[PDB]
């Protein structure tokens, strides 16, 4: 049971693999390579919402891969030092760009100097007297480093969402993921779609547009119900191609 | 007139700077750094739709930066060789991961071996006898390289969209960009919004959700009109915070 | 205090007045037609009137809806009347004896399956008391259930209506515009200023947004211009912030909105 | 061929029949009430009937709407009649001479500002010919414009209605259900199977989706159950693919849909 995910050890992907469903781990260098692998009858963990995905949504649409589960990662950044450098000894920090913005206020509270690095790995490289790396919690410790502080990010409940993927359309599910594709351009296509679910009061937890026409990624809090089959009928009558790409709990 | 954008010379950002509004160029290492700079009373070019942006949408929301123009880049990949290696001499190619997926069929038509590289710069490094780099057209030539072929991507009209940004809320505009933020959670908030514009038949060219609540990025094909002021009134009555973040032609 | 309604005695209006009011807290004042009823309420400051508003079986509610639109009169309550009928005869006859019935037109129309099942011959009369005067051996009157006993007659048969849940809704009306004020249903007049496609949907979509039920929706033509309409709507809500929201939205959409009623 | 309508001669129905038909392609058959009209059309296979459907000023359209719902009768066309009135007198009198008018109730209600401006005293009569019989020195009849000249009288004054664009819409009805077939407006009966909030909006929202205008929307109560309704809708469209789409959607939403009319 090969579990393909974005590596190396210590990424968000790996953290969510581990911290959630604690199973032979197979790290991949980026996501194209993890989707390919999954699409051998194996498993994959891979982000969809707000990561630090075109590719993912896209393979989901190709029917190369299907979503059987969800995992929501508590985004969290730590500060890693050289071993009892105390926080007040940190002169300078090193982190990738998206993480500097996640933690820009922390940098400021403390008036750290800072600059950028291609990797969290490279962040760890820079650690020395008066130098700390901002990286995800649970991640510096893969390579023997101990946080100076933790929950470092400016905003309190930032979350990334991860899908469990397979090459198996094998979906008692109580959340459903749909690709809804317009067969022609007209005004208000997204509106059509949202309104059809809202007829039936089917709450949509997540919705996404992707290509100047767009197709639609929607996720609904509800089981396979007769109401769901109705909105499907209506959408098809409205000219939407409808394929279910996820079903889970 | 410092023009801040994502570098180095030969990125999509730079290409759109150049090919569109052909002006003192100031390349930046990534986008956080270009938004900061813009937010000195200067200019910025920066992508919003489908790039190969959390950060961008986010600064637009902070009112740190405002959009005064649009540029749509014809995505396009070329094949760069060592100088009359003909296409049939290419054994292997090197490119970043998102570009391999853009061109996966081209790789296959020709049965190239392939692997990944951190950069287009690094792609160019690998060029030798029997080795070619897949990179954006107009980009290998910044560093003296000539395409083996061009329009290499699998799908024909992929496009990225770029905003012209400023630290100036100084908006005769005929496209309008709004941040619409819900003051509370209830079902169908996005629906509310789309339906209000559709009352007035105001076509929305682009719409985006971002944070488990969401705020909304919408762009409307219409001027500052009395109808637009109406939908604004309605949205405020519905409890949406409304700020205009873009206005252009 | 005056209670105007459509007479003569034994109409459905009259019955609604009996069901819903004491004779010893109102003086009953029958009028000849609905125009007169509304006119009397309009001019008598210590009056109410009871007037059909939904599912009349005789005569149009438009005249009532127009009085309300022009604010000649105001709605201060509603009452629902079951529309049921009986067969009234000579005290002797059984149903097997009846050869012929006489009835007002509205009553025939509601009891036609009845009339047919029984193969009665029939003819029309101008009023229920008229009906009653045709009674003799083998002749019956079809009348509002309980109207024959207002004149000293007895049914041969009752509950003879063809449908069981036919209900006419009446308004209790007054010439004063000041309403109960823990009101739990609201009536609005809503008038578009310009012609636009989908005006009614607009209105209904707005109330749905705040999940507020409409128990009644009526339209009437402007009459001052071809093609234009106004809307009558009754909402199950007290006057709340949600309600002020829909009015604001409707006004932004260029409808004028006015409360024409409020009660329980 | 029979043309049933509400009499006697000189009603608005009668006038609509004159405006819209030859006497020499129909035999005119007045009936006493709308129930009789609909009943005659229902039983006469070579018949039409002309019957009010929108903006009646006298008497309810519900009976017509119910006949249509039960498919006793079918709509094969519509005609619009201007509702206008004249003052009819003794050939001698001028308006300055008139002390008193007599009129049917519906006519008083539409000419009341008129009556008031001129300070006529008035009273009611049961029909326009009755009106006409009250005429003498200082006494006039208010009647449908062109109905006095059906009996040999002349107006003292015309176009005396208080509003200029009051229009009653009539249906041309038949007991056969087979329609014109380059039809450009469609009438549907649409009935929900279950009670749900926002049923009417559902229907209207569905037609809007395909940008199809509704020129008329009416509701009627089920009557077999409390609380339930059916919907009458007239759509400006021929029978197209868009139309088949809305019906499919409506049926998916658990309405039954049936064509009750189709014409131009
Ligand atoms: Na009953
Ligand atoms: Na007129």
């Amino acid at each position: 049971m090969q579990l393909y995910y974005l590596g190396p050890k210590g990424t968000f992907s790996y953290l969510a693999c581990r911290q959630y469903f604690s199973a032979t781990f197979q790290p991949k260098s980026n996501l194209f390579e993890v989707i390919k692998a999954v699409a051998d009858t194996s498993i994959g963990v891979v982000p969809i919402e707000n990561s630090i995905i075109n590719i993912v949504a896209d393979a989901l649409a190709q029917q190369d891969v299907f979503a059987h589960g969800e995992i929501r990662l508590d985004i969290n950044f730590a500060l890693y030092g050289n071993g009892t450098d105390s926080i007040s000894d940190i002169k300078k920090v090193y982190s990738i760009a998206p993480a500097i913005s996640q933690t820009t206020n922390y940098i400021h509270q403390h008036q750290f100097d800072y600059d950028y690095v291609d990797s969290t790995i490279q962040s760890l490289t820079k650690i020395e007297n008066g130098v700390a790396a901002i990286a995800p919690l649970g991640s510096g410790e893969a390579y023997g480093f101990t946080p100076i502080d933790t929950h470092i990010e400016d905003y309190p409940h930032n979350v990334t969402r991860f899908l469990v993927i397979k090459n198996q359309q094998q979906f008692n599910a109580t959340s459903l993921m749909f690709l809804i594709t317009p067969m022609h351009d007209k005004p208000g296509l997204l509106a059509s779609v949202l309104n059809t679910f809202a007829l039936f009061n089917i709450n949509l937890s997540w919705i996404e547009s992707r290509p100047g026409m767009y197709r639609f990624f929607v996720q609904a809090d509800s089981a396979i119900t007769t109401d769901i089959k109705k909105v499907i009928a209506i959408l098809e009558t409205l000219d939407f191609k409808v394929e279910m790409i996820g079903a889970f709990n």
